[PDB]
């Protein structure tokens, strides 16, 4: 419901509870789906800004977000840079957030906004470092999620879900902990739900499996397993994902033995498999 | 005002074969128009290709069509349907213990026609341009996979990942022409029924595997960033079973082994070899 009625900006909230002199939103933009921090404005606007940048960061970590993704977000950027790999404002396809503190992570993350101008990048840093911008976190797309974030009240990291997403999010903080054998649930809750899903082609699929004869296209290997059938088991990945806006096309498929198909997804050397493919297998057309 | 959806007969495998036809409906009349074996070797394997069509016919509950001639001179010279229909009574009916003599029964008739008329003494050409009615029918759909077999209804795009397997695997035996897809797919919002999961179980269990799987003895596939061990967690005995979320209902596996436990036939003597190995697990 986003037609008819003006939408009003949100406002994050510190730590006793209080509103903050910080608009933002939480919504998708030209592919990309997070909470939109609107920038500090002349005549002070949204004099928190930093401040407020400061909790959602201190919030994200302590509910287990090890990697996010930060985009150039005001009106300029979007029409001037059409591609998501450009509008990211950080080198690699993941900013991290285990380092240091808050505080350390904001200053980068606002010193990075000043490599933007306009036109396009700049030479140096000299620009304002207090743009609207879009917090990406992979995987996410629960808008109760950036909801607490901008609230302030988490929820604590042993907490059941049924977002598959937010159980990993967890579990990643969980195993740097001490656990003792926690008891379970013998009779597990089930739970009605609404998820987006792209209509596949199966020629597409089957194409792509026949021309890998059933070895891997990122790595050298042959398929693991055998299906009941007696095929060869590889899973096909769309290079740019469907989710991103991408092609069912041939020209950006591929078959992969499912180690491979997780490693493109998760895996902090991704960057350097999508561009190596993008050599080898010259069927594929970015 | 005709329209024509124009096609090749597929065999069983998906090879296109040289017997030309459409999907068309010409003087009222809708139906399969297979082209003629013509005057030097066009559409050199028309026979073989009309019993791959009279054997698909049988197999989807058709007993019955009504055959008429439908080349250009008939057409002209002969000015109804009565007449231009190749055989006495109002059907001709699909029985026999061959498709092949089913076929020799029903290109029989065609020898009883010269391009001008009717002929009285049967000397003349078995395999000429015909369209095969069934009346009732009016599905593109139906004749396409007369025509293409069952690669044209396992070739359609679903949502449904159960179905999308399904046919992908039966059209890896076939052999494929180019496929092209689509460059915008469309999402479509379903329905799900999913569990709420204890991220505790979980990480327990990712923890005391030290980041090797339980069912082959191979280290994680590559550190996960942020140094941990990539491995999947899988409930032994499904939660849509009535399985637990336990230590003792779950295993932690590499991608590789984690599809083996759900897809592969033998994958019910792997879950076997788990309650051995593992002596935490409890069924
Ligand atoms: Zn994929
Ligand atoms: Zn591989
Ligand atoms: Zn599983
Ligand atoms: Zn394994």
């Amino acid at each position: 419901g986003h037609h008819h009625h003006h939408h009003e900006f949100m406002h994050v909230f510190d730590n006793n509870g209080i509103e903050l002199k910080a608009e933002c939103s939480i919504g998708e933009e030209d592919g990309v789906y997070g909470l939109i921090l609107e920038s500090w404005g002349p005549g002070d606007r949204n004099k928190d800004y930093n401040i407020a940048l400061d909790y959602i960061i201190e919030r994200l970590v302590d509910s287990g977000v090890s990697q996010v993704v930060v985009y150039l977000a005001s009106s300029s950027v979007r029409k001037h840079m059409h591609s998501l790999d450009e509008r990211k404002i950080h080198p690699g396809e993941y900013f991290t957030l285990i380092g240091n503190s808050p505080r350390d992570i904001r200053l980068k993350m606002c010193g990075y906004q000043a490599y933007f101008s306009r036109t396009g990048r700049k030479e140096i840093p000299s620009g304002n470092r207090t743009k609207r911008i879009l917090i990406n976190v992979p995987g996410i797309y629960s808008d109760s999620f950036w909801a607490s974030i901008i609230r302030g009240e988490l929820s604590e990291l042993s907490q059941p879900t049924d977002d598959e997403s937010l159980l990993n999010m967890r579990v990643s903080k969980l195993i740097k902990k001490t656990l003792s054998q926690p008891e379970g649930s013998r009779k597990p809750v089930e739970v009605e739900r609404l998820q987006k899903v792209y209509v596949r082609d199966p020629m597409v699929e089957a194409w792509i499996l026949q021309q890998s004869k059933g070895i891997c296209e990122n790595c050298g290997k042959n398929a693991p397993f055998y299906l009941n059938d007696g095929n060869p088991y590889l899973e096909v990945h769309h290079v740019i994902p469907l989710s991103s806006g991408g092609a069912d096309t041939t020209d950006n498929c591929v078959a992969l033995c499912p180690n491979c198909h997780r490693e493109l997804h998760y895996s902090k050397n991704a960057k350097e498999l999508i561009e190596m493919l993008y050599v080898n297998i010259n069927r594929l057309q970015k």
